[PDB]
């Protein structure tokens, strides 16, 4: 149609996802976009390959990493509930680890990526007991506080720390606390039996059809599944758009930036590059998850801006997400894939549509 904004903005994006899909053989993909107000979804391909099926409105996606950012939120909610302080010690919550190395780690820490706990849980720890057993014998390379190191281990204990500060499990919190406030109806960490026929298979890198395998302190650090309405939602509602007042308080204080590292500003999960945004630069800051970096400390803390592009990739062995937004111009995008494929690209092709959308 002529002289409507939607037509372009499909147009836009069909131009980018088609050949992408092609040459990662990607089988199938939702991209949701919101600007001016309105949200535009669009489906491409399959979400499974035999039998096949569509991708829907109704389709899920594992999120891998995305999931990080909701243990934030739960984090800040209890924070602007009075019943956690980031700046304590985590030896302060999680008694068993008093007179450890948790002595001299702030909660803020593991909510920044700086406490030093490596990227991945040990694979052999399997159980609570030999978690904590590993905790207490743990000692970081340099002291907390100096150093960004990506953590899945580090996040997992933002979310138990933050759910035992309200008085509940992790998944509990979720699934009957978070989730519900936010609408978000379709996102789960569990999947039900009745969205069962929605879940997309991941394809890996032999393109066999997988799904996560949750294991412990997984809920936190990678298990959401979700459609792309349910994320652009959750974007909206962290750019201050829907009605939904402590859950705004706290969505919108995970955007608090504490760390400067690299091209990067780290807030609460959730890392921030400034806007106008230089595309190099959104490369460089986007590969950031496996090394160690220098940390600098921003204090006073920055306070959740407007002129700022905010984002986070996410991954797992056979999905690959991305989201972005940047509040001054209350717009966004979700990008979700049933097969894992490389972070430059999903930040290109964001970077593309959301700079042509004014
Ligand atoms: C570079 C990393 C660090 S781990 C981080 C994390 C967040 O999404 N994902 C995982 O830890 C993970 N599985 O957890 C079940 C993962 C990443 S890549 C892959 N084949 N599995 N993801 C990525 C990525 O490529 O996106």
């Amino acid at each position: 149609h002529a002289n409507i904004d939607e037509s372009k903005i499909k147009d836009t994006v069909d131009d980018l996802i088609q050949p992408l899909m092609q040459k990662n053989n990607i089988p199938g993909m939702s991209v949701a976009v919101t600007v001016n107000g309105k949200n535009y979804i669009y489906n491409y391909g399959l979400a499974a390959k035999q039998p096949q099926q569509p991708v829907t409105e109704n389709t899920l996606f594992e999120v891998g990493s995305l999931s990080k950012t909701f243990a934030a939120t739960l984090a800040s909610y209890a924070q602007v509930s009075g019943k956690l302080s980031l700046d304590q010690s985590v030896s302060h919550y999680v008694p068993e680890l008093r007179g450890s190395s948790f002595d001299h780690v702030s909660v803020l820490n593991v909510g920044t990526h700086t406490s030093g706990l490596q990227l991945f849980m040990p694979e052999d720890i399997k159980n609570t007991t030999q978690l904590m057993a590993y905790l207490k014998a743990w000692k970081p390379a340099d002291a907390a506080g100096t150093h960004r190191v990506y953590s899945n281990i580090g996040t997992g204990l933002l979310g138990m720390i933050a759910a035992k500060s309200l008085g509940v499990s992790y998944e509990d919190a979720i699934e009957k606390t978070l989730l519900p406030q936010l609408g978000m109806h379709h996102s789960y960490l569990k999947v039900p039996a009745d969205q069962m026929e929605n879940y997309a298979w991941g394809y890996n890198k032999k393109d066999e059809p997988v799904h996560v395998n949750m294991e412990i302190l997984g809920n936190e650090a990678y298990g959401i599944k979700t459609t792309s309405s349910d994320l652009l939602r959750y974007v909206q509602a962290n750019m201050g758009q829907l009605k939904l007042a402590k859950m705004q308080q706290a969505l919108t204080a995970t955007h608090t930036g504490y760390f400067k590292s690299g091209e990067i500003t780290q807030d609460l999960m959730w890392e921030q590059l400034p806007y106008p945004v230089s595309l190099p630069n959104l490369l460089t800051g986007n590969d950031m998850a496996m090394t160690k970096s220098v940390a600098t400390p921003i204090v006073p803390p920055l306070p959740p801006q407007e002129n700022v592009w905010i984002n986070k990739t996410g991954s797992t062995n056979g999905f690959g997400a991305y989201i972005a937004f940047v509040p001054a111009k209350k717009m966004g995008i979700v990008m979700l894939a049933n097969k894992n494929y490389s972070i430059d690209q999903r930040v290109t092709v964001a970077y593309k549509i959301l700079s042509s959308l004014e």
